[PDB]
Formats: structure tokens, C-alpha cells, sequence
């Protein structure tokens, strides 16, 4: 049994890394596009052999409520769109998958659960790290007490920004800056290899305003996280350096994933009572992609719930805000 | 051509990895030794062919005034000891070079200063690593220009320290915890590599009291440094896991060495004109220990500052008293 997808939004991320991996998927399959933009609908429709009748424009897609081939919706456009998108795909009826972050703000992201939930949909979020194979065995490390308790996590991500004019420069389309875009990497990852969710948030914006790509969103802005259990975490978030990595650590020792949350390229290495050794994670069956894909469809089919479901962003987003409230009153916040 | 040292205070860092590194020294040579502990005094009196008449009490140290084969005395006991013996070096008329941290508070640093500098002697604190060959190395690829200017410095340093009983874990003998004693590294490290002072402070603790080891000190504090430049640092400082990293980044690149400030072992790793690659430092003439003691006799000898004077400690107690503020008042300190 495949479930149908409907890609919305024919942008980098959709038509250059997630369309092609329907290939390995299981349980999934490319069954509609929907676009602004009619040359691309023309070009990926016949491309990957989807009719005119499985193709919509922003203007005719409620209509895919009729479409019994849909079975999903994939949100892959700029941020601020996400929640609008959600809330016209769980009208039709459709599941929603919907990529990081997920929308601008907390009652955003609320909005968007109790659309799906009134529909009696099912909503996921694009956290495909949690499908990747060493960040699984990181986050199995933890939990199976390799480490004994977390006591600090070290993760940086960020990436050199270029093209003033992108939409993830503006404010209105992205919601944000750095911390939006590529700093939820560290945060989301701070939360798995814990299992918990912070109680208090330090952070610190670094952004020259005259830079012309930074007049409306931040540049850098790194934060700390403390955990009830007293796990800590330093986090980098930024637009002007390029780094993506995580160490996590405990009395019993560490394991690291550098680069970490990538497309592909991870190289762990561990220090687990021993000596530092290159540690290659359990084999995974297909790519994080294909995975992360065929993990909604399955959930639809047996009737779970997603391991990352909207409660996951939504929990992002609170803690998001709370980063930027403490950069911008210099101090420590409470959660 | 070479001037003496006296080592005050017999213990782990001074006999075990200092004292044996005269050897390769050029311009220093051990003359005389001080000790609270007699046997010690004969052990390594005769060990390294010490006359009993270099040979010294605390209770008898004042004395060393009349010794004209005494150029230098380097204290090396519990923290809270350093600025009374350094005190009583100055007025013996002795060179000084005082093991880091410099001293308990930002005052008694002052004190120091202000005692050798009454006395017309000289006094540096012991950062071995600024003689280190790869740390020599990092810092000159940042005045390069090679990362452009530095945006983020992530460093952690850290042991799981054990015998509960120990100065370091007692507030009257070690002034304070992990920041104290291996977090300074951080902190240090963050100033060498920016090159500059910081203007804004973050910080997190995290010690579970319960644990025999943390009745009376920090177990981590983990800190954020903003400076005037825009660069940013993030910094762990622990007692509970084992690390010894860090990483400058900036938009050009980044290079890395971990270990970073260990007595051996150092491996540096960069991404500069392509992927990241091992990269071998500069070669340098002699190990960090041999070097940081010639540095204070060649600059006796030839009238220089030492690149590590008492206003590097003072600057570095500076930090650390406002990273305990941030930590306790939960809020960014200005500096
Ligand atoms: N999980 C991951 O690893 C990952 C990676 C990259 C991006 N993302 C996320 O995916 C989403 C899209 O990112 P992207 O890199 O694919 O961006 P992109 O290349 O700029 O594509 C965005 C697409 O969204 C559509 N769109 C609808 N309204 C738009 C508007 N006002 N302005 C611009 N585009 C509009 C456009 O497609 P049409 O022409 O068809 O209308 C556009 O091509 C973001 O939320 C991003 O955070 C996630
Ligand atoms: N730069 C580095 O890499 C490095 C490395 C390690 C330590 N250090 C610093 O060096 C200093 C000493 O550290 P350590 O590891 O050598 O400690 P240690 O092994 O315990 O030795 C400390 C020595 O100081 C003397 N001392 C005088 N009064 C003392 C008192 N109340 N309690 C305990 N000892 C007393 C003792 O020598 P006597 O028996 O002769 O009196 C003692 O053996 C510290 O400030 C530390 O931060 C620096």
C-alpha cells in the first residue's frame, strides 16, 4: 500500500531533494503538484509522468479535495506560508506533511494543530534528522545510558548566506533569521539527545545591521539551554560562518556527529570509557528522506501517531521565542 | 644566559611536568626549592642536585632575598595561595611567574600587579598554551585574515575530577569550581583567538549539591562572551565530562584543535580553501613548558613585557567574576 503525496511549493528543497527520493519509498508515492508558477507544473508534471488533472495552481487547489489519488499534502514553501497552506490542505482533507520551522510563531503552529486535529488529519514536521542513521545511534547511545546522564550538548549550525534578495532575508516570508532557518537544527537536536525540553534559555544576537543582507533578520544569535535534569546545552545559530555538528556528552563520556544534519556526509566519532574512535551507526534500510516520507505514510496506515508531529515544531517555536526574548532583554528566560 | 628559578610549591604540576622541562630550557635552569612538605624538599633537592642551601620552607622562603642564584620564583600551590607568595616574591626581590588562575578576585589581582611592579620585577601568568605550536598557529591564521573576521569561538574544556577531598573542590583553597581551574582555558582561549575583550556575558550553572564533590563548588557553568567587534564565543566549562576543543569560525572559514590545551597530544583540523583537512602547524623550536620558561627569563634578560603579564590574569578574573554574576543574577553582564 502507497499513500499519494501532493508537492506544494516546486522550490530547491522539493524538486531537488525530495521529489527524487519517492524512488526508494515503500509506502509513498508522487500522486500531485501544486505551484505558482505554471511552467514548473508543466515541466515536473511530465517529468515524473503526473497528469494535468493531478496538477493545481495556488487558485485551484482546494479542489484537490476531490482527488482520491492525494492522500498527503507537503508544505515546502517560505515560512510565513506554511500555516495558510496547512490550514487549505487539512480543508481538503489531506494529511499534512510541513517542513521547518514550522510556521512563525507559537499561535502559528497552534492554529495549524487545531486545523488538522478539526479535520481529523494528521500533521507531521520536516525534522528529517530524526530518520538519519547516526543520529539515530546518537540518540539510542543516550537513552540506552552509554553516557550516563547528558550533562552538556555542544551543537553549531549555520551556513554563509549569500543573495540579499532570497525570501529567508525577509522578515515577512521567513519569520526570522539564522535561528529560523538553520539555528533549529541546533535546538531541535538539544531536545532529541536529551529527551527533554528546557527550562531556561540564555542568548546573544551578534548581527551588523548595515550588512545588506541582514537589515531585517539576524545574523547570529547563539543561546543556552538548562534541563530539569540538569543537562545543559551551548548552541550556535548563524548566517556568516559555516558549521554543522553536535557533540553530546556525559560522565561516561561522548559521542559527536560532524557534519551532523546534513543532506548526506555524516562522520560520527564516539569516547565511550575508552579511547576517541571513528563509530559507524546500526545500518538503516533506506535514505532519511525516503524514510521520513514513508513514516507518515505508515502512521496513516496503522493508525500511530508521528514520531515528530506538530506538537514537536510547535515546542520548537516556544522555545524560538523564548531565544529571542532573551537576546533582545538580556536575560535568562523561563520555560 | 641563564636565569635561575625557584619552584614554590611541590605538587603534581610543578614536579611532574615542570621541573623535568628545565631540560629543554635555554635560558632558565632550576636553582632553588620551596616546599611545605620536608621530604619533598629532600626527594627532589637531591633528585635535581639542590643544595640544602636552596632549599626552602615557607616559613623560611623570605630568606631567598640573599640568594643571588634566585632570579625567579614560580609559584604553583592551590589557588588562594598564589597572591601571598607571589607577594612575599616581589618583595624578596624576585621575578615572578604565577600559574594560573592569577588569583581568587579582580582585587587581588590588582594587589599582584601592584606588588611587583613597586618591587621594578616582573610577573607573568603560566598560559603554556600561547607558546604551543598549534595554538601559535590558530591565532596566526585569525591575524591573517585567512577566516576573515571572527565570528564565533566554540571551545569547551572539562575532566571528570574524582577524589571529592582535594583543593580544587574546596571554596577556601581553589576560589571557586570548574572555571576556576579548567574553564579559564575557554575563557582564555576566546581572548588569544579574537584578540580582544569582552563586552557582554551570558552564563548557565549546573551542579547537582547532592554529589560529595560539589558541596561547596561549581560543578559547570557554561558561558557566552559577546565582543566589541561583534565576535561571539560560547564556552563549557566542566567537572563531570571530558573535553579539551576548540573552534574559531569565520566567514572565510574555520580551524579547530582538539585536544586544544592538553600537555601533549594536539591535532588540528581546518576549512579554509576547501574541505575540512588535518592541517600540521609551523614548527616551534621548543616544547610549551621549556618555552613559557624562557619567555620570562629572555624577557628579564632583554627588558621586554611578557605576551602573558598579571594584566592578562586581571583580565581574565574579570570575566570570570561577571560570568558568576550572569550565572547567579540569571542576566547579561556588561563589561
Ligand atoms: N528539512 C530540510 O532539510 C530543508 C531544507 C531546505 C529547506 N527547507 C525548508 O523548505 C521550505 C522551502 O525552502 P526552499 O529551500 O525549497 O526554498 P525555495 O527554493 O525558495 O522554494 C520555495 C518555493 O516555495 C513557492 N512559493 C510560494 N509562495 C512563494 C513566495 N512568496 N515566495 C517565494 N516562493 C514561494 C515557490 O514554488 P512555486 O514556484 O511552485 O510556487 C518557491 O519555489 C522552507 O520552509 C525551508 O525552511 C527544509
Ligand atoms: N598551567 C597548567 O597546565 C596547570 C596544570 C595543573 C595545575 N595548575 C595550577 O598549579 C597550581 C597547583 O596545582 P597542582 O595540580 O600541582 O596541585 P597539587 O598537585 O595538589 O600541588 C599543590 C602543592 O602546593 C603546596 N601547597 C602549599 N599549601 C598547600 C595547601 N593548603 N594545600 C595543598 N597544597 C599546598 C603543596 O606543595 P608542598 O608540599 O611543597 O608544600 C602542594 O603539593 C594550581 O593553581 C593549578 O591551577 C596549572
Amino acid at each position: 500500500r502507497k499513500l499519494g503525496y501532493a508537492i506544494l511549493g516546486l522550490g530547491y528543497y522539493a524538486t531537488r531533494i525530495i521529489m527524487p527520493r519517492f524512488a526508494e519509498c515503500e509506502h509513498s508515492r508522487l500522486a500531485a503538484l501544486v505551484s505558482g508558477t505554471p511552467e514548473k507544473l508543466k515541466t515536473y508534471g511530465e517529468q515524473y509522468g503526473i497528469p494535468e488533472t493531478h496538477r493545481y495552481s495556488y487558485e485551484t487547489f482546494d479542489r484537490i479535495i476531490d482527488n482520491p489519488d492525494v492522500d498527503i499534502v507537503y508544505v515546502i514553501t517560505p515560512n510565513s506560508l506554511h500555516r495558510p497552506f496547512t490550514e487549505r490542505a487539512a480543508r481538503a482533507g489531506k494529511h499534512v506533511m510541513c517542513e521547518k520551522p514550522m510556521a512563525n510563531t507559537v499561535a502559528d503552529c497552534e492554529a495549524m494543530i487545531a486545523a488538522c486535529k478539526k479535520a481529523g488529519r494528521k500533521l507531521m514536521i520536516g525534522y528529517r534528522s530524526r530518520f538519519q542513521a547516526h543520529n539515530i545511534e546518537a540518540i539510542k547511545l543516550v537513552r540506552d545510558g552509554a553516557l550516563g546522564p547528558v550533562r552538556t550538548v555542544v551543537t553549531d549550525h549555520g551556513f554563509t548566506i549569500g543573495d540579499p534578495k532570497q525570501w529567508r532575508l525577509n522578515r515577512a516570508l521567513a519569520g526570522g533569521g539564522s535561528l529560523m532557518d538553520i539555528g533549529i537544527y541546533s535546538l531541535n537536536a538539544a531536545r532529541y539527545l536529551t529527551g527533554e525540553e528546557p527550562v531556561a534559555v540564555n542568548a546573544v544576537e551578534s548581527t551588523d545591521r548595515s550588512d545588506p543582507r541582514f537589515g531585517e533578520v539576524e545574523d547570529i544569535i547563539n543561546f543556552q539551554l538548562l534541563f530539569p535534569s540538569g543537562a545543559t546545552a551551548n548552541c550556535v545559530s548563524a548566517y556568516s560562518v559555516n558549521c554543522n555538528r553536535y557533540r553530546v556528552s556525559g560522565p561516561k563520556g561522548w559521542v559527536e556527529i560532524d557534519p551532523a544534519t546534513s543532506y548526506q556526509g555524516q562522520a560520527m566519532r564516539a569516547q565511550l570509557g575508552g579511547p576517541p574512535a571513528p563509530r559507524e551507526p546500526a545500518p538503516q534500510p533506506k535514505n532519511q528522506f525516503s524514510a521520513q516520507l514513508d513514516h507518515l505514510s505508515e502512521c496513516i496506515l496503522t493508525g500511530r501517531e508521528p514520531i515528530v508531529g506538530g506538537d514537536d515544531g510547535l515546542k520548537d517555536l516556544r522555545v524560538i521565542e523564548a531565544i529571542y526574548r532573551a537576546a533582545r532583554e538580556g536575560r535568562t528566560v523561563k520555560l
